């Protein structure tokens, strides 16, 4: 476990902040000394949050597929610490369907939240990012968005769309002093995916040995936050428009 | 592939033209849709070969629909499906509108999922097929100006790998063409806004790339040479991405 | 299966053309109409290769570890058919070790033998081919040289070598008209692999299971040659220092 | 990181003497290996806090066991392994010969795998330990002169993979980093040999990198926050490959 000092003092809004990789995200942050909006669709959740960490960090309610929700959250962030240095986007849904049984509907609410959601964060946040001189941005993408998992169509087609969105941030801001960064978790113990890893299939592992198979471990939250503040973070200077994999090996190798 | 049935969505001009007349010179039945019926009708009409024409807006699941049953009614089945029905859209990250990037997305990825989604049936009924979506280096790597159409075209790379691995059991392939710098009206009207465009496409790609040039790529993905090619991102660059040029 | 007409009088050096994907990519040429050079380190199964082809080809024996051999090469195909058009380098040998008890010795003749074979061949392959107004080159890496196969340690860091031979090579001779672009295979039935399926784990499929669960089929030798031929045509006028995966699928997804 | 010894090879200079001090900062014992015994000793005395300081020529595998067994013997065991000893070479692909392509390949591949060889055995008997094997955007993008040097560091973006795959279950992390242009001696005098350089890296890159930046990275990599990070190439470029600049 590593520190950073150049975080103390630095003001970023966490998306999804009400539990699992944004919560864990939100309460690494704060431990740096940064001032953290945690945004949750669930506003009890996003209170909660505010309230585990203490740290004088404030929540608020997004719905990340308002784009109006999105401007609300910015100011409220702004309005509560006076500024925006960082953003994680970590709002998001899972999906579970064939590709040729995936409704119109299911697939439009996955890219509204997932993908749209993610580019209005960053189409709000970096104007004021730039008023302060820079600053850095971390989108939760997945390996479903890289690599085909049976069943995630929506979901995966979307989460590529957002590993692309960090490149042409990067591209677009990098002169305005903005990095832009991907982070692809795998499996992670959060309840996000205990939705999805319910997809049980003709053998008992399949879950629990897949997962050991492909990535050795199940992760946890507390590992996925020390990538994205390290993102965040001047020890990144270098690093924009990548695609970070934290899978554990699973894509590394033939398992 | 001689006695082959192709769709093939915008057919009417650029790579979706050349992919049409090229699949016809192979021997293939081809459907030409487009969201221009005329340019569906001219396009049928040049190729001549048995080639039907068909209306389509790709951000209609309904007509999609449609589009796959006329082929069907036409032709008596589907073997091929070449997706390059598109929209390109210029504007910053920033001052990109949520209907901008709505009917991008709605027409570029939505559509080129629909697509696979109605003609992938048809293509068991079979016992298999070959599916290309086109969808582009922007889709890759970052160009300036090209958000909504390039978070679009990223997310057709990824449809291609989640089709060939659900649909591999079924016979089924599935992969992307990523053209660079093509010399297209779609393309044309985009470059148009002017490190500049003559001399980047002579230095990353070497020259313009032809429609043709792309076609024959097309035609071979979705040949049986292509057998065990399936869930890949085809590049067809020039090198653009292979060097610091 | 499709034609070339582009191809026809075409000049083909083939190195390994004795067996399995050679053999395959030398008789699907010579069917297009190319003069074909059959190199390999087996002077019989080289003349061999010859004789089963027809079309006028001719053999020539190559350890494609010498410098001097690779010379002799094309100075001989210069000699039978007037020039140099097409490079296939798929000279090759497979070893099998954990990486920490690989020897010195074996790393050293799997990297002389397969990285600095294909280079040595483009080398003195490429003038030639720049005195004809420009020319084709693919060599054969393997899956094993981008994703991790566990116990091909030397053999994966040469087949990765060979996959940044063609982007070196489709930079510096573009210009020259000189197109070099990677094939990837996975799983093909040939006696060069067929060593390196002895590998039989702590349990029964593990090979047979293993590639049908990742690759669907075991492939054939000669879907890889329809797939270098293509690569060496003019329909690939615009593919250039590429990784052409042929893996049907294997690395597509979470299998 | 502290308590934790690392091993550095090239620390006597540029990448490998930011990893040493920036490890030294961390609280870490620190073995210096670099060729030019000197510039050990001078490293290992510029940071001062228990680093030891060794030479080695890692195109002898003799070496790189003494090297091993050095730090054993001055620390305990070993935990930490940062293979950053390299050499540049120029030449195209066609004028390069083959005694340097094989030298070339002796110090930056076989160097590299060599160090994780029996730096690795080591790790096992601690419990675990994580490498960082240092490569170049050269091994993945082509540069042109660069072709020796270029595939060598191609396979050590390999070697990180498998040395992942096999020790991942020993407790043994490993990845590749990817700097693009850092102010360094070695490359220094490499990028003298001038779309030239000073404008290339203003463009890519936005500015040239400093040791002390991808310094930072390293520890991170190192460090049990990249506790899920294995087997993966890391790129600290500026941006370089994400755009069309």
């Amino acid at each position: 476990s590593m520190n950073h000092p150049d975080l103390a003092g630095k003001v970023a809004i966490v998306t999804g902040a009400g539990a699992g990789i944004g919560l864990a995200v939100a309460r690494r942050l704060a431990d740096e000394g940064c001032h953290v909006l945690c945004a949750d669709i669930d506003g009890d959740a996003a209170d909660a949050a505010a309230t585990k960490i203490g740290c004088g960090a404030a929540a608020c309610r997004v719905d990340v597929s308002d784009e109006q929700q999105i401007i609300a959250m910015v100011d409220a962030c702004v309005a509560a610490f006076g500024g925006v240095d960082k953003l994680v986007a970590n709002a998001g849904v899972v999906h579970l369907a064939s590709l040729i049984d995936t409704t119109v509907e299911d697939f439009d609410r996955v890219i509204a939240i997932n993908l749209r959601g993610a580019w209005l964060c960053t189409k709000h946040a970096a104007p004021r990012m730039i008023e302060r001189g820079g600053g850095a941005i971390v989108n939760l993408s997945s390996l479903a968005g890289q690599v085909a998992v049976g069943g995630t169509g929506a979901y995966g087609m979307s989460k590529a769309g957002i590993i692309q969105l960090s490149r042409i941030t990067a591209a677009e801001l990098r002169s305005s002093g903005i990095r832009s960064n991907t982070l692809l978790p795998a499996f992670v113990d959060t309840p996000m995916q205990q939705t999805a890893m319910a997809m049980f299939d003709g053998a008992l592992g399949g879950a629990r040995s897949m997962i050991a198979r492909l990535q050795g471990r199940m992760a946890a939250p507390e590992e996925m936050a020390g990538i994205v503040v390290f993102l965040l973070s001047d020890d990144a200077s270098m690093i924009t428009g990548t695609t970070q994999i934290a899978d554990g090996g699973t894509i590394a190798a033939l398992w």
